[PDB]
């Protein structure tokens, strides 16, 4: 029940409280998935934000939650420190870049 700072009970849930929730479940890594699937996932939308904007917020979790041993991961080939400073298209289940309740993580472009 993300409300705002003083208020409750008065109209409705995902009207005026202004958040949403989503939620990303595509492809990212093989052994680490579930650390950013599972171990959190869920992030909230304010009521006037860009699908941009969560790339900056949700992949920055991403990170500090996937440093368990990088040390092996820039050995297989998966780059840390490119995940704070790389691209996160949020994509729909219709293939466009959309905020639904649930979202995939794609690293390639829409289209442009």
């Amino acid at each position: 029940a993300p409300i705002k700072g003083v208020t409750f009970g008065e109209d409705t849930v995902w009207e005026v409280q202004g958040y949403k929730n989503v939620r990303i479940t595509f492809e990212l890594d093989e052994r680490v998935d579930k650390v950013l699937n599972e171990k959190c996932s869920v992030y909230t939308v304010e009521s006037g934000t860009e699908v941009t904007e969560f790339a900056c917020v949700v992949a920055e979790a991403v990170v500090k939650t996937l440093q368990p041993v990088s040390d092996l991961l820039t050995n297989m080939g998966i780059d840390l420190d490119e995940w704070s400073v790389a691209t996160f298209y949020l994509f729909d289940d219709a293939g466009e870049e959309n905020f639904s309740s649930r979202m995939y993580c794609s690293f390639y472009p829409p289209d442009e």
